[PDB]
């Protein structure tokens, strides 16, 4: 049944024709099982490591690299009858790298935790329905529910499934919805239709919500709807959104892979468009992609993210998936939950006041401040800001004796977790607080034990006074009071109280006497008017508490001529009242959230608070956190849930770039409101901690969650603050920014090597020379000999300037400009340093000296053409010494390149290439590993290479040495005649 809270009690019986008093027989039960399923939300598996494997070659970069794995290994079975002792090595190299980088992609995005599993825990396994067959309550498994069935639910009580209320059997039905609002407070369902169409979780009073729980009470529904049709199946749909994304980083990571197959596809065209028959295509096309490849990026990207995560840890920031460190660099929106996010989630009690002195017109109040923000019994009372004894105020012993008193709730130390939590309302858990912080009668407290301390005071009282019964709330009256005798006095003694806790309005109206002290005076226009306007005040301003008037009733009526099971007779017994103080309470900002928000400022990102609590103190809070000026109007810029449903999708829109607060708002809107912020194409976080915050996390370019939020969140997140500060988010931004600048320089590196090796190769093929580098060669530069390098390039100690510019342009490209004709140009200098090495031992060369007039093109006719311009002998391209020199040359180059890209435009003349030592070590173990594949008796076989002389090396360090110079020539035209 759709909109059942729209309908009446009767209407929705109707609706499926049952009787509150039966239920549905078999039959019913049957069909409708049937027709709606079971009640459950269906599970989301998550694939498995094995085509999360096949999705690693889904894309064309390494589609690239598996094709001409077996073109390679088609080229090492066919093999002359010579060195087959180890030629498949070029293709089990391949091989191995692919699913050694499949491996390494998919560990970094990990947990196989299930955010919907962590869903399902607020599933009931239970319910209880009266059904046709049986005159008692039945208790079947929840997921055998249907709509239509008569539900009953009671205190401690996970509701089974969308329920509307048919009648509350107890004075009230107490209801805990923080799963669809993030709010604990108890909500006071009826059973009265609630008109409105449209009406949003929060308005739906007469509704149960499936995963949400009973406070208190009893109560009778009929179920409207089950499984996925419910409001924690919305959420789980949101769940299920798997639509494969990626990091803003991660998307410009593919576009550049997706424009290098469309250079790779381009040089075999260009290749090809030059010119069995074609066995020199099938070889130097295999080079073509291995050199274009810069391979192991990913085990530099993956270190330079892990080294971040490991950075951040540090900062109790745990990143769940390691691309995600740096999302946060690039944010130009953050959107944050308040409850438990921005806030504590911890209802305190800041202000109370009691009456000072009465004179016919003139009335004054004493009035308090305290501090504290946790439940936690530290903090202090003052007045004028001056630390007090609130036991030399009788007022104030009244107002805590009501306090200790009228309430349900209590104080725990958890020993487990070192922290103080409440047991019941958080409303009434303020009060127990309050009551320790005051500690009116001076009760030593200072040694007793951390568990001792939580309740020490209201044990004081409740010594004093023994609470015979309690006036539960009730609607009509909006207080509730406590039936109290004096301990150690006999059934008939007088002296008995009532202590009224409630709305101020009411409860105000029900005095006819203030207290003063310990005395008593008429309550008069201008004392009640008095008391109005402070009441007022605290509620309305930056203020915005919530406040309750604290009373007692100084002759109550004898139990006997009370009836306590008729509760529309509770509001005359809380009559004829003696006004004593009241108290004012808020869910207060975490410490260092304001500061946060100015420096995200700063770094030129949004805030934007999304809350399922109501906008009044949605308002008040975002003014308190710097959100909003503290008299800044807002008309425009704060709304609704249901404000905003009004608005024309155009209108919506517009909103999220207009408005910064967002309150009484369902699971849904914040996805929407994340969903419309990126539909302006701007990368948004999201942060939160509760089950309603899920789907929000999820769309998010980055989900943050709470540590001490719920599991729900912590699953749908990328991040978690452990301990709870939302300063690391500024420190992750740094972080964020800071990675980002690392791996913008080193893929102009390495790409600078990859732009090199495909010239060469160009040349190798285009001037028919012979074969400069092979592919075996190119996979230990790129992989070992220039990762080492760029994972050294990691270790630069950050920008001191990167948090003061805004956040850069999400269609701003990785490298362009300048940049590029740098990188591209460089890679034309060693496209033709590792050709003319390779073509100068040929030549100018005393070890093998042939026809130097470039008459080395022909490598064509070895047998073929003997008697031709020849000299001596045959096997001598296939020789060492050219690919020895030609690699040499490659690798020493890019030493030097590592030595440019210590700075982007600071000359080295300006900045000493001794900045960075692990650099520098990273050279040397560049250098004895380069080395080790000459002398190392077993390896110069497969790498081709042998050792070189003095003479041979120093022709080596004098064609790689002034590559310094060439890029000093851009580095000089760029910081100046450039820009700057
Ligand atoms: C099999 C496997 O998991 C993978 C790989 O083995 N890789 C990456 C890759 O995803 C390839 C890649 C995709 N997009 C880009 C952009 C720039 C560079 C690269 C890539 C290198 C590719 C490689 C080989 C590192
Ligand atoms: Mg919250
Ligand atoms: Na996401």
């Amino acid at each position: 049944m759709e909109a059942a809270h729209s309908k009446s009690t009767e209407e929705c019986l109707a609706y499926f024709g049952v009787s509150e008093t039966t239920g549905l027989t078999p039959d019913q039960v049957k069909r409708h099982l049937e027709k709606y399923g079971h009640n459950e939300l269906p599970a989301e598996e998550g694939k498995s490591l094995w085509e999360l494997v096949i999705e690693q070659f889904e894309d064309l970069l390494v589609r690239i690299l598996l094709l001409a794995a077996c073109i390679s290994f088609v080229l090492a079975w066919f093999e002359e009858g010579e060195e087959t002792i180890t030629a498949f090595v070029e293709p089990f190299v391949i091989l191995l790298i692919l699913i050694a980088n499949a491996i390494v992609g998919v560990w970094q995005e990990r947990n196989a935790e299930n955010a919907i599993e962590a869903l399902k825990e607020y599933e009931p396994e239970m319910g209880k329905v009266y059904r046709a067959d049986r005159k008692s309550v039945q208790r079947i498994k929840a997921r055998d529910i249907v709509p239509g069935d008569i539900v009953e639910v009671a205190v401690g009580d996970k509701v089974p499934a969308d329920i509307r209320i048919l009648s509350i059997k107890s004075t009230t039905l107490r209801v805990d919805q923080s799963i669809l609002t993030g709010e604990s407070v108890s909500v006071i369902k009826h059973t009265e239709p609630v008109p409105d169409p449209r009406a949003v979780n929060q308005d739906k009073k007469n509704m149960l919500f499936s995963g949400t729980n009973i406070a208190a009470g009893k109560a009778l529904g009929i179920v409207a709807t089950t499984g996925v049709s419910t409001e924690i199946g919305k959420i789980r749909d949101q769940m299920a959104a798997t639509e494969q994304d990626k990091t803003p980083l991660q998307q410009k990571l593919d576009e550049f892979g997706e424009q290098l197959s469309k250079v790779i596809s381009l040089i075999c065209v260009a290749v090809w468009l030059i010119n069995r028959g074609a066995i020199y295509y099938f070889k130097i096309a295999v080079a073509l992609a291995v050199a274009a490849i810069p391979e192991g990026l990913p085990a530099v990207i993956t270190t330079c993210l892990a080294l971040g995560t490991r950075r951040m840890a540090k900062k109790n920031a745990i990143v769940r998936s390691l691309p995600s460190v740096e999302t946060l660099g690039c944010t130009s929106v953050i959107c944050s939950d308040k409850t438990g996010t921005l806030t504590t989630n911890q209802m305190s009690v800041c202000k109370m006041f009691i009456i000072d002195k009465v004179d016919g017109d003139f009335c004054s109040l004493n009035e308090f401040s305290i501090t504290g923000s946790t439940y936690a019994p530290e903090g202090e009372v003052l007045k004028n800001d001056k630390p007090i004894r609130s036991g030399q105020f009788d007022g104030l012993v009244e107002l805590a004796t009501i306090c200790a008193l009228c309430n349900d709730s209590s104080l725990d130390f958890n020993e487990t977790k070192g922290v103080y939590e409440k047991v019941g309302e958080a409303t009434e858990t303020a009060l127990t607080t309050l009551v320790e912080k005051m500690n009116v009668f001076n009760t030593e407290v200072r040694n007793l034990s951390k568990v001792e301390r939580a309740n020490a005071c209201n044990s004081v009282i409740r010594q004093l006074m023994k609470k015979e019964f309690t006036l539960e709330f009730s609607r009509d009256r909006k207080s509730m009071s406590v039936y109290c005798s004096p301990a150690k006095s006999s059934r008939a003694a007088v002296g008995n109280k009532m202590f009224v806790k409630g709305a101020p309005e009411g409860v105000i109206d029900r005095c006819n006497y203030v207290r003063v002290g310990t005395t008593r005076v008429p309550m008069t226009g201008p004392v009640k008017e008095k008391i109005l306007s402070v009441i007022k005040e605290w509620g309305t301003g930056r203020d915005t508490l919530r406040c309750l008037a604290l009373a007692t009733r100084d002759t109550p009526p004898k139990r006997e001529e009370m009836v306590l099971d008729d509760s529309s007779r509770f509001m005359e017994y809380e009559t004829d009242l003696t006004f004593v103080g009241v108290v004012g309470m808020l869910d207060p900002p975490r410490k260092e959230v304001m500061g946060s928000i100015q420096l995200c400022r700063d770094a030129g990102i949004r805030v934007i608070m999304i809350t399922g609590d109501n906008k009044g103190t949605a308002i008040a809070i975002c003014r308190r956190i710097g959100i909003f000026g503290e008299n800044e109007e807002v008309a425009d810029r704060a709304y609704t849930g249901r404000e905003f449903d009004d608005l024309p999708l155009a209108e919506q829109r517009e909103a999220c770039r207009r408005a910064c607060c967002f309150a009484r708002v369902e699971p849904s809107h914040k996805s929407k409101i994340v969903e419309y912020l990126q539909s302006y194409d701007e990368i948004t976080a999201m942060t939160g901690d509760g089950v309603n915050d899920a789907p929000a996390l999820k769309k998010a370019e980055i989900g943050i969650a709470m540590g001490s939020g719920t599991a729900v969140a912590k699953t749908a997140s990328e991040m978690v603050l452990a301990d709870d500060n939302f300063s690391t988010i500024v420190a992750a931004v740094e972080e964020g920014r800071a990675i980002y600048n690392n791996m913008k320089q080193f893929i102009r590196y390495l790409i600078s090597s990859n732009v090199g090796e495909v010239v060469c190769i160009f040349l190798t093929a285009a001037l028919g020379l012979p074969e400069a580098l092979i592919p075996v060669q190119l996979l230990w530069v790129n992989l070992v000999t220039d990762g080492l390098p760029a994972t050294a390039l990691g270790f630069n100690p950050p920008d001191l300037d990167i948090m003061d510019r805004p956040p850069r342009s999400p269609k701003e490209p990785l490298i362009s400009g300048w940049l590029f004709f740098r990188y591209m140009a460089i890679g034309g200098y060693v496209g033709a340093a590792t050709v003319g090495a390779a073509a100068w031992w040929f030549m100018y060369a005393e070890d093998g000296p042939g026809v130097t007039y470039h008459q080395l093109t022909h490598f064509m006719q070895c047998t073929e053409d003997h008697p031709h311009f020849e000299g001596l002998d045959c096997e001598i391209f296939e020789a060492p010494e050219p690919m020895t020199m030609a690699l040499s040359v490659l690798v020493t180059i890019e030493m030097c390149n590592a030595l440019n890209s210590l700075s982007e435009n600071q000359s080295l003349m300006r900045m000493p290439p001794w900045v960075n030592i692990w650099l520098l070590g990273s050279i040397c173990l560049s250098m004895s590993l380069h080395f080790l594949i000459l002398y190392v008796d077993p390896l110069p076989m497969i790498f081709k290479l042998k050792a070189l002389d003095l003479t041979q090396w120093l022709m080596v360090l004098k064609i790689s040495l002034p590559v310094i110079g060439l890029d000093e020539i851009l580095k000089f035209i760029a910081r100046n005649y450039l820009e700057g």
